[PDB]
């Protein structure tokens, strides 16, 4: 009985392994190597170019924090875009907001959507919502001509090596800024504070050229390297994304497993060493 | 270059590994297998029975949260007990409080204190402080017949597989409770909320039979399984441990790399699923 090991040039000197119960699917798509397996203790796992993208056991932490942070701050969002996120976990959490009109997703790799629909039904269930519109395209190309459209943009990308390489540069952030409404918000997956603080500082700096308020939050998730991942939070208004404007009290939100009102703000209380690195 | 991989029945089906620059020391003590190695990206690493105890790069997160949460709540803590903690990290943090009068440490395995002096001098530097008294004993035995003595008890244990087994039971918590002053506090290492909910529920339940207010806080640390570890927070007053009564702003605290006043309280804002489980204790 074998183990899967996640080793990368992006985090050298460390590795995380999961014991494999069985391999479910492996193929090479037009864009990336795609592996799906049942682990013995974290449920099903999705792997792209040898990097864990999700497990069934902990995916809610990431998907709920990335969605409910901006969606409890934006008032009356009508148009939201997911960049990347082919598994559909973000769309799942977005569907819970009954007054959103259009959920647009731009995913480069249609094989990730297919596989998610087949093997991760509890994640990909939102694709059935008739408000969902799917665009199969490089988001960097998709966003190049959009302006003044989205209330919230959620960048749920894979890591900078592979097709997401176009999503971690200044030009992309300008596109996000322009694609947003005047009071719109963006959140984006961003490097772990335990790995490359220099990358976080680079990303904050690209955002701060455009956005009035740029903040960083941490989410605990055991199957990403170092057991955590950042959220780069970008606001066009001065008030930012640290404090929710509403409580998720309706029935669609009863079963949340991570997010709540208090932990929203707590997510932005970062270790002292990081604060010092990003203050200056 | 070889890798070190951390396997345990306490975390089946997963493992974290670190690339080994060089092996520094390996010995079987009277109690456990002791390993020290230099990793390629985390510095030196202390391993006990095949489980990572600390690394140089991230040890401050655990030692600072474990220490400064109770020490900023207790108003005038003069006598403090560390259980376990042979490496010295909690003692280092405690020595920063000039107003502390006495620090007792009870550590079962003196080889771990010896190894820490040799290979972890930036962690073991407090053993030189003249306030520090060292007892080499199973803390379960040590605390029999200690009563109404400590303002703070900090239980920096290894995992419950091995000699720390005697620290993860109701009997231990009766001793802690008796050894603390009437407004004393205890904090105890209490495992990962991603995989140890069973243990976390058992421990909180033992503490709740004695203490009026029992809380749980989480610390981000990448070299413990799941990238986090919790603090079982035990108070004899109803106000508990979530709000500090002092700030760490003086020179002695200039070097803090994790803890601050907001982070203290934020540590206790737990994931929704964990809150639901703690409701079922
Ligand atoms: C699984 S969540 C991360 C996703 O980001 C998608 N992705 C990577 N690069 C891009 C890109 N340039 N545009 C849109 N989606 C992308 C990946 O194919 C993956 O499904
Ligand atoms: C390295 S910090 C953890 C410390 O807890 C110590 N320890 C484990 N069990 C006990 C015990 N029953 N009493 C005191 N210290 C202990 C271990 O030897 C280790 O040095």
């Amino acid at each position: 009985k074998k183990w899967f090991s996640e080793f990368s040039i992006m985090w050298p000197g460390q590795a995380f392994s999961l014991k494999i119960k069985k391999i479910l699917y492996e193929t090479k798509s037009k864009y990336q190597n795609v592996l799906v397996f049942e682990s013995t203790t974290y449920g099903k796992v999705l792997v792209l170019d040898g990097v864990i993208q999700l497990t069934e056991k902990d995916e809610f932490a990431y998907h709920e924090m990335m969605t409910h942070v901006p969606m409890t701050v934006s008032k009356e969002p009508k148009n939201v875009l997911v960049v990347g996120g082919g598994d559909g976990g973000i769309i799942r959490e977005l569907c819970k907001y009954k007054s959103v009109e259009n959920i647009d997703i731009c995913e480069i790799d249609e094989t990730v959507i297919e596989v998610s629909k087949i093997y991760f039904k509890n994640i990909s269930c939102g694709y059935e919502d008739k408000r969902v519109n799917v665009f199969i395209e490089d988001a960097s190309k998709f966003l190049e001509n959009v302006t003044n459209t989205y209330d919230v943009i959620i960048v749920d990308s894979s890591d900078p090596i592979g097709p997401a390489e176009t999503l971690f540069n200044q030009n992309f952030y300008e596109k996000i800024y322009n694609a947003l409404k005047p009071n719109g918000y963006c959140v984006a997956q961003c490097e772990s504070l335990w790995i490359h603080v220099g990358t976080i500082k680079n990303m904050i700096g690209y955002a701060k050229k455009l956005f009035k308020k740029v903040e960083y939050a941490n989410i605990s998730i055991p199957t990403y390297p170092c057991g955590c991942i950042g959220i780069l939070c970008c606001s066009k208004t001065d008030t930012g994304l640290t404090k929710p404007n509403k409580k998720l009290e309706s029935k669609e939100f009863a079963d949340l497993k991570y997010y709540n009102y208090e932990n929203h703000s707590a997510a932005f209380k970062l270790p002292a060493f990081l604060l010092k690195e990003i203050e200056n």
